[PDB]
């Protein structure tokens, strides 16, 4: 003839009438409080400018209606309900593609003195702001927010329930080997009003997220100084012979090719500009002046039509290696017309030779001039480097 | 033995008989007012000739049976109630690809005049007009409507409730460094009828939206250039080399292969026609007559079983040069012979060398008059960006 | 003292009794009858065999149970309730890939004759047949049926309550400047039966989409005669230079990697062949007799083991060409010996120069026999396009 | 004062008391039977080992609670009531990726009986086995079961309702035009249990999928034969040309990045090995050994530091082709002189002029012998052939 | 007058109050134990570190409010009951991406003991750590989690049911010739909390998922030796002609595009690194260096402007073979000029061929030095190949 703990639940869920705001004075605004910690963070997505997450959420409110003495009642302090039952404030997630698919949880905690909490998994995925000006170290300074859509101030309070300090440096759960880690979160309470006598509540959270480079800045640094040290194995080979220029459109239809299909997939953007992009065009400015003046000493070396040498070309060039380092008669009228002949060909030789020695000149002095562009080529990355390792 | 404010709810949730229109005479048709501000907007398909968008969405009509006083009622003003309990009128948007996907929020205000207001968070996804006719510079006249699906106009009315240049001109929510940025919104009331007697409310928004183009400018223009003036680089080698000819078909198979795998990302379209394309057309026409004259002069400069030059040859480049700048008697027998085999040869070695002397001048011609057409074609290019920068 | 008129909606639904099918005799069927118009339509797939649309959709039928007279019931000639109470009787489509998604909409009409109206939306993506046997301008005659899945002849009975020619002639409401065009659709009222006695209700409209080329006639257009107008370019060089197998060899990979890589874009089907297909592979065939008779051009023409001309070519070319347009005695001795060595030499010279002459005539030859087939090439396109025209 | 049909639903329906499980006796069984046909087949997935389909399913069951007479009950034999007040057994698909979307069609069949009826669509994408060792002609030999998931032997049981010949010959609906086509589904009824005293009612069907080779099979058939023919065209130029080895690895570049992106596309499995897949290795090292035997008469004929030819080759080729088919005497001693160094130099000229005729006559030999491989290729063909037209 | 098997299922019904948690004393915690079985595995992603499967999910608590004899109630032992009246228990899974669909099957098993019984069916994709350090044979140390998100250790007790071996060691069902297997699931219970006096029961199962290699293997292993050993095929054409650096750069360029195409598909990782990515820049950088050989040797072999050879390259040769294995007399005058120029050209021609041979000698010397680096590449195979042989 006693009955179980349902007396007390049928005691209080008799009328507890949902769908009215539990108020002993409409005056006096309820509270219900914020707490958010981050489990693990998803991909991301360049292109349309979203990123997605999984949080744990927690939050709790005062539901001023659930009043029962621990005495008489054996002693419960807590007992569990349903949440389709009890008045549930919305909090609402703003910049979201799609509505966050969750499981139902039916479940709630209440309290003798009145506090009712809620326990619930959420995750979304939102669309803000990123930036690509450094893509191997971003700041990725992305925000996310817990407004009221329908209520206003004057009726629900948010507040923290924790330290901010606390919530700024908490790193009890989250998952490793990721290529993106957070650091710290920061709160922030924010009223939001667009006109007149409306002002609404809004609690932000900002997230920084730090990408880790180990796989893609090796995937990035091997391909274009592969091309590069390819190219001065291929300077060597002499420049007469006409394979040096198909050799270096070769490696340029390639380079071209490889660097599209590359642009396209790790920075898809729209809008924003990598720093890495532009030092890209530079390197292509930089195989277009080789292949210029590969060009330039292809066309300096021919052996028909060459006229003399100018003697400004010969007098700069001894100056650069020391700072560097009848029966009778008929016949011999004949004889001498085959003497005048091969002697115009051998002069015409002897010319073409010497073209071929000063274009062999300038080549070398060239690749030179190359190598001392491809010192302050290093230079540039290790200054980098340096900074970059400095922080 | 005083009650709370649920007095009042279960005063007025008694018998509210939620399904039935609630009007105190048919005859008069109730009002319920649109308003909609675009919060962002996400990215477009011109595939599928559809687009994403974020709105933030209010509506409010008369609900005409919620009467009761402010006085003896505790001040009671406003209070909310679940929306599954009071009847809502659908306003439903056409041309949706889809059912948006949005949080249920169940919740509404009422107000003691009888006037409720509904303020629910709805995106879609919706399938509209669009042209590609100036691709970086586009107007994008997309069209979103508020009609009512099943009701009349006898029995639903259809309002603003703000003027309509406070809608036309708002940014008070944008998200900034987008692809894109609207400027205004336009408001239309229009009346919809297939047949006879049965007219339907309408509401028609219309955005305009404006394309800012920043990065794939500069990735449009850099790579059309770039193989351009490495073809500037590539006429330089001389002619005869047969080198140059299979430089310019892997420049010319380089470029048809890059245009091929671009022109189908950017302006993905079933049926328009971008104004870039038909330019892409004319680059690829010029390439295609400088490969021609290409062949034309190698052609041109042959070294066997080349006959006398014609006198209107000779006489029309001297005139472009200066507008444009017994044991005795037998083996003399046998050394004339030789003698005459020697003459020959050195007579055809001449020959040659006058075919290739006219071909390399018409090639230095030639090249100039191309160097003519690169200065039409940055012309083109600085007049178009001067009509855009006027605008 | 005198209520509104929610009386009459409480009069009606005190009993509505919703589950069970309402007649007043079992014995005689209500009539549900159809109606559809179609708004726009989506994007198709070929792979799939599918096709996606979005259809207005409109239907009415009998209830039987609601009876009441317009006279002292305030005139009500129509009212509004949700469908949930209503019995709706189901109205299935077949293959179809997945369930539909629409709004709920939960509103319908009624009348005091008895007869109830619903209108809602609803969109389908369904499986059909296609062919592609012509790609530019097909048929792509679908069907879409509209059948009672669970109810039989005996029950339930389908009308069409508007003429089929007003049925098959309207052009109220489609988008325009989209890639397909519907020009009538087509009702059919057939009986549906798998086994005796089990007769149900099938309706049946057939419509037929007509696809218009602007973009992708162009698109396929311009890249096959930019190929081969660069290859009648590319046959002009002489062949013994050896460039030209290269170069035409160049050209031949270059349409093999673009024709494979467009062939699966726009004809993806797993089935069906297009006729513009197998003219692709006519314009393969082609490509590869013109690198079999360059083969042929470049093997006749060498300048090492050449032997006489047989007399049968030097008899047809004549023909062609026509119908085309001690110390005195020993020094004498070794100098005739030098003379017979520089004899034998020229002697050689000659016959090559013979050989490169004959390969230089059938290569003009050939060239104008392709000119040929390039002009019945165009003939075939000409006659193609004015079918096409006269259709 | 007569009432509708109503009185015998709301007579059978008052106390229902849905969720337990209607028996007279707990002891007997209840019989639900099985009954499949399928309507269509959509596309299958070799990746991700599924497949997806579209089956028309129906079942029935004794509902044993259910009983009225015909007669003084308006003659009733049948009527409608919805399928959520009814008891419906579970009968659950396994191997399935996801629940299958349907309409919810909220009506059965009952019967004065006692025998209730359920008319449902259910499509279903589900994983199974699959083999690609004849990937034109495969069996395709998947399975899909219906058990029940909850309930055991001894309260739910099974049975067929058909004759197993009239289910494993039925062709009544089925769309054609497609890539697949069964012939027959094969029913079997196995127990299935996994610990003792546990026995789960569980019914099979399998089904049996014949792909057609219509597009696929020219589509791959076509590009192998024609890079080989064009290779058969491509060794007949001569082979002293440098440009025939870069004719051969062009063509075997290209057929290699041909081969990459197709065996990617269409076997696209990841454990499965087709037998078409081990014949292009075959045709990879027949193009191997080509460019072999091509490099090998590229060393073979040289024309700098080539000695005398050894004897073995000069005894085996002419019997392979018959089987086959003081002022006076200084100038004397100069003279004397360059008739020697003349002698040296036509010395020269006749060794590399006999290197080049005997490489001429081994490759003519070792292109008759690769031939001879084409006719055994194609004698594999025909036999393969052979084999699938007899079946 | 005797009622059927639902009156033991209204007695029970009546008063169940779902909702509250069922227990005597609220102090004892009620006990939900756990069991799970793999069914099947489906494809992972290495992109977005996820995982998808397939298991069969089972549990059951204690209800501890129904009870009954089994005498005098018709010897009833079990019935079934749906699931939506019975109070369930969270039990939830963690680091999922989505919320798991599945079908409702709302039916449930009891016991007259009290004893309640729930088997359903639930699939997970879920987001884990995964390692590609050995990608052909990986481990794969997966977990997923079953704990209870809502309760404590005070209510909520989580138990085996069977022994951990039986659990350990279970290959009842498992489907084969897939890519994955797995050989044994851990079971392990940890407590866990976050901060003080809050412990939650948590429930982990570690997977260990062995990946097998037949396909891939083969398809990594082919063209990786496929290009070396053409290479060594292509090594042996002479390289004073100039189309061996042509065909050594095209084949570094097919070996770069291949590599680049099939690096992003199968380890299609962000962060981690394989070690079979390592050992293609081995290779990559081999070639290069083969390239780099090869650039030297066609440099060392030149015909113009070749002075005397050093006598360190002639003394180290010979040692390198042996280990290894008035008008009589100016016309004088000018004969003996005209033999001078004769001599001259035939000392330079000399020059040119011991040039030639000393290149040619030490050609082959660095391809017999390339032959032991792929020895020693093969015998780096065979060990890495023995060492998983031994494993
Ligand atoms: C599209 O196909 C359908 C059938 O697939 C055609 O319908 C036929 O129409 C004729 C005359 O209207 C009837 O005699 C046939 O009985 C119909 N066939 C079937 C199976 O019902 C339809 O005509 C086709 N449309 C066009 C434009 O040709
Ligand atoms: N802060 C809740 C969002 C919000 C503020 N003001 C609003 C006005 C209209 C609307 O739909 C939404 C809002
Ligand atoms: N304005 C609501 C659309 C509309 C107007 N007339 C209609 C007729 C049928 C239908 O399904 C829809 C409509
Ligand atoms: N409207 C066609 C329904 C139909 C006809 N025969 C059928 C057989 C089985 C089934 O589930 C459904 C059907
Ligand atoms: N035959 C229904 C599947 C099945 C058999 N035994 C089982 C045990 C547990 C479970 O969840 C499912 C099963
Ligand atoms: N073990 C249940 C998850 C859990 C433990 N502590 C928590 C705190 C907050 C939260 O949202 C979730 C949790």
């Amino acid at each position: 003839t006693q009955p179980a703990l349902l007396r007390l639940s049928d005691h209080l869920l008799a009328n507890y009438k949902k769908g009215v705001r539990p108020v002993r004075d409409w005056r006096k605004p309820t509270t219900v409080s914020i707490d958010v910690i981050m489990y693990a963070i998803l991909n991301v997505d360049e292109k349309n400018q979203v990123l997605t997450t999984y949080i744990w959420y927690r939050q709790y409110w005062t539901d001023e209606f659930l009043q029962w003495t621990p005495e008489d009642f054996d002693n419960v302090t807590k007992l569990s309900i349903p949440t389709d039952s009890i008045w549930v404030p919305d909090i609402l997630i703003n910049e979201f593609v799609d509505v966050g698919k969750s499981p139902n949880i039916p479940y709630v905690y209440v309290h003798h003195r009145g506090e009712v909490q809620n326990y619930k998994p959420l995750q979304l995925v939102t669309a803000c702001s990123l930036d690509i000006y450094n893509f191997p170290f971003d700041v990725q300074n992305c925000s996310l927010t817990f407004t009221s859509w329908l209520h206003t101030i004057q009726d629900i309070n948010i507040t923290l329930w924790r330290s901010p300090e606390e919530v700024r440096s908490d790193k009890s759960i989250f998952i490793n080997q990721g290529e993106w880690e957070l650091l710290e979160v920061f709160p922030q309470f924010k009223e939001f009003s667009i006109d007149i006598s409306n002002s609404y509540a809004e609690m932000k959270f900002y997230v920084i997220i730090r990408r880790r480079p180990l796989f893609y800045a090796v995937s990035l640094l091997l391909p274009s100084i592969f091309l590069m040290v390819v190219d001065i194995v291929g300077f060597c080979l002499p420049p007469d012979s006409g394979e040096r220029v198909s050799f270096k459109i070769t490696l340029l239809l390639g380079y071209s090719v490889f660097l599209i299909i590359v642009s396209d997939t790790l920075p898809a953007t729209a809008i924003g500009t990598p720093l890495i992009g532009v030092y890209f065009v530079v390197c292509m400015a930089l195989l277009v002046i080789s292949l210029a003046e590969t060009i330039f000493i292809v066309r300096l070396v021919h052996k028909q039509d060459l006229q003399r040498p100018v003697p400004d070309w010969l007098r700069h060039l001894v100056l650069d290696r020391i700072a560097w380092i009848l029966a009778v008669r008929g016949l011999l009228q004949e004889l001498s017309s085959i003497r005048h002949f091969l002697e115009k060909r051998d002069e015409m030789r002897e010319v073409a030779r010497d073209w071929l020695r000063v274009g062999y000149v300038l080549d070398r002095l060239l690749f030179r001039i190359y190598l001392l562009a491809v010192l302050a080529y290093s230079i540039t990355l290790v200054t980098l480097w340096s900074i970059w390792h400095y922080s």
